[PDB]
């Protein structure tokens, strides 16, 4: 429900590398988050390439704690709790070359509400300019 | 739509394994426990016996309906374990619970519930 | 020992825990929890300060930190021994911002378990602008 | 902080400190007394004005009691002792008068001081559409 | 007695966000003011939950100097003062997300009078407004 | 119908204060509770000295207790056994003494019946 | 210097769900207080039963600290008396006795710990 | 804007050094240790817990300085410059605890203060 995204790069990317920091914070009660990026999946589910802004990176979300998810019918990474806030990371998905500059997109997430479960009426939305 | 299903300290491991087959044309699979919700299961004759299911090939999922976990799938089988949630001591009695499951459909990667649901049972041994 | 600072845009009229910035504190080597804290006057509790325009705002900083003395130095303070923590600088009540700019200066250290001040420490500057 | 205008079609009779419209000053922050004011041209003494038609003038003055003649420099407007959150106050009709019927548009503005005393940075204002 | 309503328009909602603001106007002698939502009521009286027209707002109504009330038995919120007027709002009530549409607040409220032990006065006032999300 | 009450102090008094109450009603039932002087703010008081007529702010409740009018308070709905309270200072003052206090409550019922305590506080 | 204790049922536990409420007073002046529970531990704590229990210290004007280098719950104020709880947290179950051990001391502003350190026992009969 | 502090004999005639970093563009530095003044950068020290112990700042790269009304400085765009916390002569120390602190600007051509000082703390037995 509300998203925060801390950009950090240079072109050598190791597997799981650390690109970007986020943080998912839901001000209502609930039970559990999920998140994604607004790209083209690539491969598994919460793998993803987005594109250089005049080249391409592979990037995965998530980090411990997250595991990949389908949430009516949205495709993501999920994660357990009712608590505010939730860390995760945008990491680079596999050992990568990458060719400098900005590669931009969106994150989006939602804070979970329930006996059944259900997605929420509102989603966060917020962008990153990756820098490499 | 056909699932076939197969100490007093436990951390992280097995305590069921079991395979969900779909005969016709499907997309995926998409199981659960019947318990209290990842889930608890109470005790027969106080305390409450941990577990969850899958195992990695395996995702969290919200399907309609139901919550349990999925994969993606034109192929015809699919296993998957019953494994213990974290670290935990088990109090006597037995502990009965069971596994649904079905066979997914894409309308049209928008998987969705298929007619027939399969259901097996366990009293769990301890 | 490694920050990177965001800060927030928008708009007059702060209410109390509103963020104005937002951090991350990373320590790469094998610690025992984060320290951080602003350069900046003290304004009653620990982590709590006073910022001067170019009008003077009132902030805290934080958010599971716990303000902390660690060999005499105030600031918040974190167990943890993951990679990474996420901090904000908030709103300390409410209160109004006159148009301009708040430098905030922040410091930050990995303590390690035998607690202990690290001998590097980092320091990150960002821009508050009204 | 926070002003908040309701207006009593008030008809062209107007008696001497009649209500034309009512007022809320919301403070959050602590402070120290109220502080409000019409923008308008003085009409005599301080809080007392004339307004312009949409096309005549009215004659208005603000306050009520307890708000008393103030300036605070270099501000002229009435003034309230407290630290309650809100206060109430009026626009009021200053001395019996006959008015052409329609429109008078003005703007209120006003601050919550601090505690020794001084003015915040930022004054609130609003505006109310006085209909004769 | 006499009541005038104004409404303030995204779509999610702060808790205490205004959603209307009114005034409650006294000519006649009296020592409070007492009002209420005709709305289903939702927790503490006054706190209420309004239909859109198709979505549930739960709103709350009072705000600073307000106390809660049952008055004859009347629910809603309370005010003691002679004053001649007296404002009041309608609040979210709590963090919300508000489906668009149109949702009707109506508005009841009483000048009470005393014969400090407060009665409800021969006169009440009922006005409606819709709020616009 | 079962009230229980409890306090040095010293000159100063900021607000936010022991105090302290505690309500009992576990026959089936509604909480609400006052001290036995309007002053503008439900349900703030003000108690005088036992020397001439110096006097004292304060204030009841404390948490989950909402001012209320119900002809008489604060209050806090729940059907538990106990309503655990407070009365605190209402404004930072000072005060050169004996305040006493009556303190009262009731159980409320249903769909909206027939306890009085005195404490003492000593500065 | 002083401190007093006091318990409180049931046996399910929610969220702020007060369990003791204590008192901590120092005589001599001083700028502050200064109080956590001696349990395997944020002021938040696990106390086991003679399974375990979550909980949590302070509530009302107190906020978490680390004072060289004791972990507690904090609060200023030369006011000769304080007044705090130990509660619960969130919903949980609950199965007897449960013994928590309170310190606390007073804080100096020279903010430094004195040589002096009460520590009191309060059961939890459930 | 940026410093490094490095800092407990009855006799003494180097208490801590440290560095003052300025990483933006700058033209100079200024530093003082808060405690009451004693000529300027001299200061003396009281302790908490009667009598004193008489400091001085910098190492002479450094000059005495008062800028709006506050020690000591140097010109300079490096990055970098050190300076010493010095017993101000010859004296004798009584039991208890120094405390004190340092504080730096990065000063600007444009010379005059920022609005970022940085501060760090000594405490002292002997």
């Amino acid at each position: 429900a509300e998203i925060t995204l801390i950009s950090h790069l240079g072109s050598q990317l190791r597997d799981g590398m650390k690109l970007a920091t986020g943080r998912i914070a839901c001000r209502e009660p609930h039970d559990g988050f999920h998140i994604w990026i607004n790209a083209s999946q690539n491969g598994k589910v919460g793998h993803y390439i987005v594109q250089n802004n005049r080249h391409e990176l592979k990037v995965k979300i998530g980090g411990g704690g997250w595991s990949s998810s389908l949430i009516e019918g949205q495709r993501g990474v999920y994660r357990q709790g009712e608590e505010k806030q939730a860390i995760f990371d945008i990491m680079s998905d596999g050992n990568q070359y990458s060719a400098p500059g900005e590669y931009i997109f969106s994150v989006s997430g939602e804070c979970l509400i329930s006996q059944a479960l259900e997605r929420p009426p509102i989603k966060a939305t917020e962008t990153i300019r990756l820098t490499v």
